[PDB]
């Protein structure tokens, strides 16, 4: 959901 490490559920960060 953030900007940090590849992508999380829909944003491209995962912290």
């Amino acid at each position: 959901l953030v900007v940090i490490v590849q992508a999380d559920w829909n944003a491209p960060g995962w912290f």
